[PDB]
C-alpha cells in the first residue's frame, strides 16, 4: 500500500529490485538497534522488515515511531507471531501500528484461512495484510493469497514439491498479487542477484544481519561498519 | 493522487519543493517537443505541466502516452480550456487521459461551481481534479477547493485583495488541501526560492520556457542546451 | 593579483566560474552608470570589466574610487586603448589606477611585443598587466602571454585558424597563465554555460548590457530591472 | 603502451575510468582460473592485473598466451616479485612476456633506483615498465616515476605522510606520467567511485575477488556468478 506501492514504482523505472534486510527491534540494544536500522537504510535498504520480540512492545512501537519520523517514506513492515497481537486485542494492535508508521504486518502462526480478523483489522487501520506463499503453493492458495494481500508478498524459497521460483512470480503477475519479496536463506549477493532475475521484486535477509551483530556485539562502532559493508553489495545485487 | 502523492513524499524527506515547468505539446514541433520534455526532466523537473493547443489531440495524447512510457513515475498534469474536453465528451476525455498516463487535468474556463461533471469524470477515470486558488480567495472558496481537489493545488500568485502567499499555504494545510504549486510570473530562481520558503510545495514557470524556445527556434540542438541550462538553477532554487 | 586571485580561489571551492559584465563608465550618465554597476554587482557579478571612454578621466577615476569604496573586494579591471594612458604618462596612469582601486588594466591597441613599458608600469604600481590571447595563438604567443600577465587572462573567442577553446585553456593551465576569462559574442547563458564547461574561468558580456541600457535609456528605474533580470541567469550559467 | 594507451583513449571519450580486478593465475585452479578471467572480462573489466605465484611459470605464461588469444585488446599487466624474473634471467623473462601478450610488468621488491635492468629489459621487449607511487611520494620520486614508467601508473592509496590522492594525480598530469590506476583497499563501488572523482584513471581490487573465490571454492559454477555479480557494480562505479 502507498509506501510499498510507490517504492515499487520507483524501483521499476530504475530497473532494479529491492533489498529488504531483517532485524529484531532492540537487538542487541534499543539505542544500538536504532543505530542499526539507520545504518542499514543509508547503506542501500529500500524497505525494512522489522522483527518483534516476545524489550516491551511499547518500546518497539516507540522505536517504530522514531524510525518513521526519521525515515518518512521507507516501507516499514513488521514480522511476528500472533501472541503479541492476540495480547493487545487484534484491532488495537493494528490501530497502534497505523499510528506509529508501520505499513504492513505479517503474522506467521496465523494460517491463511484463519486470517480473517487480521486481514480486516489491517484494512480498517490502513495497514497491509501480508501473507506467506510457500514454494509448493497450489493454484488455489496462490489465488487466495493474491487477492487477500496488499503491499508486498512474502515468497517462501524452496529452502524453507517446490516449483521453480519463476512459475510463482508469474502466477502472481497473473492474479494481480502484490509484488513478491523472496525470503529465507538469502544472505549473499549471489542469491539476491538470482532472486531478482527470477522475477521477484526484492530479497530479504536476516541471518547474516544477526551473525555480524554477533561477532561485533562488543564493538558498537565496529558492528555498524560490518553492517555498512554488508548492505551495499547485497543491495547492488539488485540492479541493472 | 498516487504519482503526485509519492513525489511529494520523497520531496519532504529531501527537504525540497518541486519545480514544475510548463510547455505546450508540439511546441515548436512534435519531435522537438518530446525532445524538449525529456530534456526538462533530465534537468531537474519533478513534475510536468503540459499545455494543450486548440497539432491534433490524438497526437498530443499520443505524445503523453510516449512520455509516460519513457518516464513512468513523473507526475503528468495537463493544462487546458473546456472546449477540447467539451469536444470529446467530458467522460471520454478523462477516460482517454487515464489511458495515456496523465495524472491530473486543470480546466481553466470551468469555474469552481460548475466543475461538477469534471470533478466526477476525473474521479471515475482515476485522474486528479485540479482547481485554481486565487491570491484573494475567501475562506469559503478555500474550503471548496480543498475538498474538491486531489493531487496538487494550483495557487495563483498576487500577480495574476491578494493576501500574502503564506496565509494561503497555511489555510490549505488546515483544510487538508492537496499540496499547493504556485504558478504565474515565476521565471527566476529568486521567485522559486521564495515560493518554497512561503510554504508552497513547488513552483511553475512557462514564459521563460517559451522565450528560450523562441530565441532558438532555429537551433534545435542549441535550444535544448539553453533549456538544460534553464532548469538546474530554477530546480536548485527549491532545496535545503 | 590579490583580488583576482582570491576571487578565483573562492570560485573553485564553489565549483563555479565567474560572470564578468562589461560597462562603459558614465554610460548613459555618471549617476546612472554608478547606479548601474552596483546593480550588476548585486545581481551576480563576480568581477567588473569597466570600459573607459575617449565624461573626463578624472571622473571615471572618481567613479572607480567610489565603486571601490562601495565594493572593496570586487575585482575591478579596466578596458581601454593606449591614448588615455599615453596621455597621462604611462606611469602616472597606473599609479593613478593603483590609487583608485583598479586591479588590472588591458590596453587593447598595445601589441604584445610593445607592452614592455605597461607591463612594468602596472607592476611598479601593483596593477595586473592584462593581455589578449586570440583563438589562433601559436605556442609561442601562448608562452609569452602566460608569463607576462598577472591576475586574469583575456581569451578571445573564435568569433573575434581558431583552435577549439579547450586546447587554449589547457595550454594555459600548462604554462601557469593567469585564469582565462573568455570574452566576445557571449550574451547568453548558453554561451556562458559552455564557456565554463570548456574550462574557462569566466565569461564577459557587454553588447547585451548596452542594448538593455538602450531600450531603457528613458526609464532609469526600468533600465536597472532589465539589467537586474539580465545577470542572474547569465551568472547562474556558471554553476554546478 | 599501445593497448594501455588506446584503452585509456576510449575511456576518455566515454567519460569513464577503468576497473582493473586482480587475480592470481591458477587460482583456485588453472582451468577454473581461466574460467575466471573470461568472466571478469565479460563483466566490465577494462584491463587485467594478473598475479604470479611463487602452478609453474610455463603454465602461467601458457595461460597468458591463451587469454591474449581469447582477448586480443584487453590490457594484460602482471604483478609479481623479483625472484621469478631473477630466475629466468631478466631479459628472457620480458622477452617471454612480449611473446605471450602481456603489456606491462610491475616487479614489487625492485626499488625504483635499482629498476634499471628491468626498465631496459621491458623496453627492449616492448613491455611497459610499471612503478609504484606511494601516497607520500616527494616531488623528486614523482618526477622519477613519471619519466621511467610507460603504460599505466600504480598509485598507492593512503591505506598502504600521505598527501590527498588529488595532489598526486595532478602532479602526474603535470610531469606527463602514465595514467594512474589506484590500488590497495578498494573493494567497493564507493571507493572506486571516489578513486575516479579524485582524477585517477582507474581502480584495482583483489581481496574481494579472493574472498568470493573462497566462499565458492566448491561451487565452480556458483563462484563465477558471485564474481559476475561483483564486477558490474564496481565497474559501473567508474562512469559519467
Amino acid at each position: 500500500m502507498e509506501r510499498y506501492e510507490s517504492l515499487f514504482a520507483q524501483l521499476k523505472e530504475r530497473k532494479e529490485g529491492a533489498f529488504v534486510p531483517f532485524v529484531t527491534l532492540g537487538d542487541p540494544g534499543i539505542e544500538q538497534s536504532l543505530k542499526i536500522i539507520d545504518t542499514l537504510i543509508e547503506a542501500g535498504a529500500d524497505a525494512l522488515e522489522l522483527g518483534i520480540p516476545f524489550v516491551t512492545p511499547a518500546q518497539c512501537f516507540e522505536m517504530l515511531a522514531l524510525i518513521r519520523e526519521k525515515h518518512p517514506t521507507i516501507p516499514i513492515g513488521l514480522l511476528m507471531y500472533a501472541n503479541l497481537v492476540f495480547n493487545k486485542g487484534i484491532d488495537e494492535f493494528y490501530a497502534r501500528c497505523e499510528k506509529v508508521g508501520v505499513d504492513s504486518v505479517l503474522v506467521a502462526d496465523v494460517p491463511v484461512e484463519e486470517s480473517a480478523p487480521f486481514r480486516q483489522a489491517a484494512l480498517r487501520h490502513n495497514v497491509a495484510p501480508i501473507f506467506i506463499c510457500p514454494p509448493n503453493a497450489d493454484d488455489d492458495l496462490l489465488r487466495q493469497i493474491a487477492s487477500y494481500g496488499r503491499g508486498y508478498t512474502y515468497l517462501l524459497s524452496r529452502a524453507g514439491a517446490a516449483l521453480p521460483l519463476n512459475h510463482l512470480v508469474a502466477k502472481l503477475k497473473e492474479y494481480n498479487a502484490a509484488p513478491p519479496l523472496q525470503g529465507f536463506g538469502i544472505s549473499a549477493p549471489d542469491q539476491v542477484k538470482a532472486a531478482i532475475d527470477a522475477g521477484a521484486a526484492g530479497a530479504i535477509s536476516g541471518s547474516a544481519i544477526v551473525k555480524i551483530i554477533e561477532q561485533h556485539i562488543n564493538e558498537p562502532e565496529k558492528m555498524l561498519a560490518a553492517l555498512k559493508v554488508f548492505v551495499q553489495p547485497m543491495k547492488a545485487a539488485t540492479r541493472s
